[PDB]
């Protein structure tokens, strides 16, 4: 019969009511800046798609971050540029300041506002209960904004959340995997990092939506309150779904694949098995108990659902009791 | 009430005093040459509307430039051909030598005189004050001629000015966006590159005229005397008008839209803000001061006005003190 279709329960048609130019990024024309305006100071890191440098805008002596792209389809570059320009000025969205043409790689280089990030492997160990609530709220601001603008990030994870902790400042970065949501569109399921892939990606259900990001957020939250980073630590995609099922239980998983008539890859047969849904109390211990509370567990439970349609929206999440004190 | 109409203050009726055939390009019949007269030597570049090749005319062994056109309405090809033929032989106008059509693919190719251009990214950094005055004067010759022939270029920018610096030769090229001026005609505002769009284009005032080109010229001049390319560096069309208003001030802008009863797009409301008119001295520094003079600033100020009717004409511009030494 084929899989049952699905639609986002919020922001479903926002791109259809936009002018064509907003989401038809293949027709976007890039206006290049002057690359001699920037001198590279030092390398900050390397990724699958890019190399990242701290640089100086010599016209005004301002610090910037330059992401020199590795070779990829021009269509994906246009997509990332168009999404960054659509989202510019939104709450906690990284600001694209310029686009130049690297003299060495002859590839594009994206210039971004600078952020003085504290590395998460050292930050998350020091975060208090209130810090986790605060930064979760900031991330939710960014996510609700981009979802309301018809865009899903599809790569939410700690490495893509820059935090200047001294100033309580947060930026959601790396939009190279983001896409425009259109109702009925089938998307590539090979997105996001393995530890943060939603079950819809792991069972190969292509008609997903904004709710994918929410699953990733839950994973992050799980790793923060239980002090286990990453929380679902699978060795591959199959073992990733297995690790998830050992916590969430197999009954809801099979109900999920039955509801959407999903054809389960045969390889799962001999590895999913039968697993009960566990209570979160089994992950609590003396070193993490100060971060775990009834409110946090209720919120986490409402994020980590197999059925993408049953997960909280970003706005619903922002209205949860877990955040009352942050809301002031 | 609607917008207040406008007319060019010079060359207003030149096309109406012409035979219909001069400006009625929709009825133009193309005189085709033989495509086998030309052999392509090498590719020189790629554009939005065309690909550009160096080629050899084998009947007379002469070097030429071939612009193979991408798919476009036949009426626009007729327009470009008719304008090129009307302007052929004019001062510093590129010469159209032939028009051919691949007998198999049926795609059209325009053949042009060859010019040994030095790319502006390397030329403009080496230009002296006198060089800038000289080449501005040459561009003004071309512009006054085409305006006097009832034609506005609508795409003036460095990429469309070919300069053979060894021979002090200059050609204004790429007339694919040019149009005939008719009093009372409303034109498409989606013309020119972002950084060179006049305010009339950005506020959607359709009854513009030759003076549009003058705004573009001012932009070029600014970037050359201040060594700042582009001068108005907007992120999009809206932010482009914002960049302009941060230099020329918002008060003259609102006086402009009041004079012509222009309906401002509501989105400008939250981005234009309040800005004072800046003095040009803020763009002068140790690396460009040898190119900036009182005469240059006076001329520039008289080019970059919101009100298109208050900008210098090409001839008035040619009579400015900035050019006395060039006039000899
Ligand atoms: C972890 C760090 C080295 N980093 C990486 C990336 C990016 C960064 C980074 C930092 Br730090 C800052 Br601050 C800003 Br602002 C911006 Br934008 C970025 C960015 O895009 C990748 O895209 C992949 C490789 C890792
Ligand atoms: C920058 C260069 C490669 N170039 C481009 C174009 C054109 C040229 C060019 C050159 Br050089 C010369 Br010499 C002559 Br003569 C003429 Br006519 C042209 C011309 O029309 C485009 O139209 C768009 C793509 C870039």
């Amino acid at each position: 019969s084929g899989p049952v279709p699905s639609r986002a329960r919020v922001y479903t048609d926002v791109n259809t009511h936009r002018p064509r130019e907003y989401w038809d990024y293949e027709s976007h024309v890039v206006e290049w800046g002057n690359q001699d305006d920037y001198q590279l100071v030092r390398k900050l890191g390397r990724g699958k798609y890019s190399e990242v440098f701290e640089a100086i805008n010599i016209t005004n002596n301002e610090k910037v971050v330059v992401k020199i792209l590795k070779p990829v389809k021009k269509k994906k570059i246009k997509r990332e540029i168009k999404i960054l320009e659509n989202l510019r000025g939104g709450p906690n969205i990284i600001t694209l300041a310029d686009i130049v043409k690297d003299p060495v790689s002859r590839t594009p280089a994206l210039v971004f506002e600078h952020v003085n990030n504290t590395d998460f492997k050292q930050l998350y160990q020091t975060l208090t209960d209130y810090d986790i609530r605060f930064y979760m709220y900031e991330i939710l601001k960014a996510l609700d904004y981009c979802h309301s603008m018809g865009i899903m990030h599809r790569d939410v994870k700690p490495h893509n959340v820059m935090i200047d902790h001294e100033h309580r400042k947060l930026r959601l970065i790396d939009w190279g995997l983001a896409e425009f949501y259109h109702p009925g569109q089938e998307y590539n399921v090979r997105v996001a990092s393995r530890y943060f892939k939603g079950p819809e990606l792991l069972v190969d259900y292509q008609m997903y939506d904004y709710s994918l990001d929410m699953w990733s957020l839950g994973c992050m939250l799980a790793s923060m309150i239980f002090r286990k980073e990453p929380f679902f630590h699978g060795h591959d995609n199959y073992d990733q779904l297995v690790r998830i099922a050992k916590v969430l239980g197999t009954e809801d998983l099979y109900d999920y694949i039955d509801k959407y008539n999903i054809e389960l890859d045969p390889r799962f047969n001999d590895i999913l098995g039968r697993h009960s849904r566990k209570r979160w109390e089994r992950f609590v211990h003396s070193e993490n108990q100060h971060l775990v509370s009834p409110e946090a567990l209720d919120f986490l439970d409402k994020l980590l659902r197999y059925d993408h349609q049953s997960r909280l929206t970003a706005r619903e999440a922002m209205e949860h009791p877990y955040f009352y004190t942050v809301v002031k």
